[PDB]
């Protein structure tokens, strides 16, 4: 017999993903290295390996979209909600929706693809909001400005309570 899972977690390592469509503010190569790269955030820091899929259906979909768009979370327009995501589990689990109302950068202007997509996919695979405000995973957009990226404790040790550490070097 098997009994739920303590906490809501993928229960394989190997998971998908597929860029349905993409925004027209940025190259298909901007927002596919974009996400590439978010998903290397948590890859480098548990035993998790993400694979893109072109077509299909993939554990985590990611799609742009406006106002209503297929769920019970329909965006706004410009401005206030700018993207969300669905916690592991199955169908819609795991999926990461855009507001393609919102103004998506490889910058620091508008809101950095990058950015929300780690913060997005955090969601992904099983955190919710943390109280540190220097945390990738608090609740407001708050760029900081630096020339590189480093994954904060705090998410650290959240994403590993679920995962592991994988490879600790
Ligand atoms: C090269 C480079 C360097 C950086 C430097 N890092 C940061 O500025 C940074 C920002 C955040 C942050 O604001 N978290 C909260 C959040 C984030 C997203 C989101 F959608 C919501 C709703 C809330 N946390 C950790 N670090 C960034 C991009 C880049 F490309
Ligand atoms: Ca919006
Ligand atoms: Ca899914
Ligand atoms: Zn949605
Ligand atoms: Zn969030």
């Amino acid at each position: 017999y098997n009994v739920f899972p303590r906490t809501l977690k993928w229960s394989k390592m190997n998971l998908t993903y597929r860029i349905v469509n993409y925004t027209p503010d940025m190259t298909h190569s901007e927002v596919e290295k974009a996400f590439k790269k978010a998903f290397k955030v948590w890859s480098d820091v548990t035993p998790l390996n993400f694979t893109r899929l072109h077509d299909g259906i993939a554990d985590i979909m990611i799609s742009f979209g406006i106002k209503e768009h297929g769920d019970f979370y329909p965006f706004d327009g410009p401005s206030g909600l700018l993207a969300h995501a669905f916690p592991p589990g199955p169908n819609y689990g795991g999926d990461a929706h855009f507001d393609d109302d919102e103004t998506w950068t490889s910058s620091s202007k508008g809101y950095n693809l990058f950015l929300v997509a780690a913060h997005e996919f955090g969601h992904s695979l099983g955190l919710d909001h943390s109280k540190d405000p220097g945390a990738l995973m608090f609740p407001i957009y708050t760029y900081t400005g630096k020339s590189h990226f480093m994954l904060p404790d705090d998410d650290v040790q959240g994403i590993q309570s679920l995962y592991g550490p994988g490879d600790e070097d």
